[PDB]
């Protein structure tokens, strides 16, 4: 019953400058390829950890999906490949940050040839999933083609925004909708997406929190039950509808992340923020993705909501002291360690909504 | 036998996009890529206008590698691939106007792998090459070890300035130079890179000559035969030392560019010379690697036979369809379109002195 992703397959260009990078000019610094796009991100980082996940995705006949496929150990009958289809590419230029100066995509075969007919072909896969994945980087059609297979089948899902403009499709497929991923920006346009207009513009979490309740009941009111907002070096947030554990390898993170250790019987909007750890930054790129992934994983192992954010922000963690998006590989006792941290240091937030 | 070609292999990635550039995040557009260098660029158009070259260069063993390899019909034996060398990349990330917003460049590989230890393995290739091109992104060691073995053997060396900084490595192997092709802002660097003071720092044609005949006499004075000044639009200034009429001095036993250009660009039209050609009216699509053609074209040219006045004008028939292409090099040369162009600029020649 293997956790079906279903996205983009991008090949990266990472471009992170010497010094700064300066308008009508070249400067000196590296360039390199990276796998990149958020839903394989997400199969790689859950495969690493141990699970096997189901990839649905398109590729070229062309040399970066030659690139793209050269150690690929998962399973292709998910992948359509046709020579018409040009291979996606996101061009990023950093700066010193580790942050990105300008990006370019690039990634218009997905929203064109990863179509309801092609998702449809599996639909067994996604009626007989654990978790469904699907990022924005797919069309409004074939992101309602996938969510109401698995709404059918009782599969939850989980929507990843992937950028402000692309978080707005969440508008036609909410009610289908278990688990959303935004950062604050993406949270804002997709509740401005689900209110039909511009109603929201994007310090302590107390403060950010307050900030973002409108916006994420937005959300949870449209049926979305989990909103995880990413909020970078600040951690993340977790806000469902009811009891977190109720919503929906790694019997290390079960023996020590204890589930009896909230002893918060179910409101309306649930609040908790949890810390990341710090780290060595060499590329913030992946992140986001190994959170899901890392999430997605745990789910699928068993794990509650609570733990396996953990062990999300943990691979995180991983992922941006990397210079690859998702680690080359997984040291499960770093994770675990990581885990527990993140684990113990999460918080409630808030008596009345 | 075969011209030898010397200099790097690079994978343009020009990010053009849709609009509305913001920092922190991808936004919509188109990504190319391009085999560029300009070596690589003047090895494939020398190729596609009939003529085998020798290329000498440096690899990695990396996706860059896979991607600007994948339709490389030449022999790679000349060409250094190593798991610690990252093949080099310029990434450019444009505006709306087409101008480069940010741009980073990787490519000290070519300056630290392409070693005059790795050139003197093909010593037999340079000293047997009917002529032998070598660019700027060589090391001045690279430089000195290429051009003095091909001096020894009486072998036309041709110098193509990258770029302005680049050009100045003129100054320990001018000695051994034939031919130089720079735009007017590398021949004031590399007049003032020969001169023991730094002399030099819209106008019609014999205005824009006199203006740049001191610089040229000081690459004269050092040892160079021929300063070709590439001028764009207003074409391109051929001065050398004795009569421009020069040709390779190689056995007859010739191609399909030769007969065809001979026949119809007379050679019976026809100290210091100096001449200006003129350029061909073209619809631009983007103005990559017509330098790197002007090179090509007039390479290939006097490769089969041709004098220099008859190749220069090839040259500039091949860096228009270049312009009118938007590879570095376009995909394939229709030689009737070529030498038909090529009669036009030669026709349009004239003298200046
Ligand atoms: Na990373
Ligand atoms: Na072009």
């Amino acid at each position: 019953m293997e956790p079906v992703i279903i996205g983009a397959l991008i090949l990266d260009v990472h471009a992170k400058p010497s010094t700064t990078p300066i308008s009508g000019t070249t400067v000196p610094g590296q360039v390199l390829f990276a796998p990149g796009g958020v839903a394989r991100n997400v199969a790689d980082c859950i495969f690493k950890l141990g699970i096997t996940p189901f990839m649905i995705g398109t590729l070229g006949l062309d040399g970066p999906a030659n690139v793209l496929l050269k150690e690929w150990k998962l399973s292709m009958k998910g992948i359509l490949r046709r020579e018409d289809i040009s291979t996606p590419i996101v061009s990023l230029v950093y700066d010193t940050n580790g942050e990105v100066a300008a990006g370019v995509a690039g990634v218009d075969a997905v929203e064109n040839f990863l179509t309801p007919e092609w998702i449809q072909r599996f639909e067994y896969n996604i009626s007989s999933a654990r978790l469904l994945m699907v990022d924005a980087n797919l069309s409004s059609l074939a992101l309602e083609a996938s969510c109401k297979l698995a709404a059918e089948s009782s599969v939850p899902v989980w929507f990843e925004p992937v950028s402000v403009t692309k978080s707005q499709r969440i508008a036609s497929i909410a009610k289908y909708v278990t688990i959303v991923s935004p950062n604050q920006d993406e949270l804002i346009a997709m509740a401005n997406a689900l209110c039909a207009k511009n109603l929201f513009h994007p310090l302590s979490i107390e403060d950010m929190f307050r900030a973002l309740k409108p916006a994420i009941l937005v959300l949870l009111k449209n049926g979305v039950k989990v909103v995880i907002v990413t909020l970078g070096s600040n951690g993340a947030l977790l806000c469902s509808k009811g009891n977190p554990k109720k919503a929906l390898v790694f019997k290390r993170v079960q023996s020590v992340c204890s589930p009896n250790r909230f002893s918060e019987r179910s409101p309306s909007l649930f609040a908790m923020h949890f810390p990341t750890i710090p780290a060595k930054v060499k590329k913030l790129t992946g992140a986001g993705d190994c959170l899901v992934g890392g999430t997605v994983a745990s789910l699928s192992d068993g794990l509650d909501l609570i733990q396996s954010l953990a062990v999300g922000i943990a691979s995180a963690k991983a992922a941006v002291e990397s210079d690859d998006n998702v680690p080359p590989e997984f040291k499960l006792d770093l994770i675990s360690g990581d885990a527990e941290l993140v684990y113990n240091g999460a918080k409630m937030l808030m008596s009345m909504l």
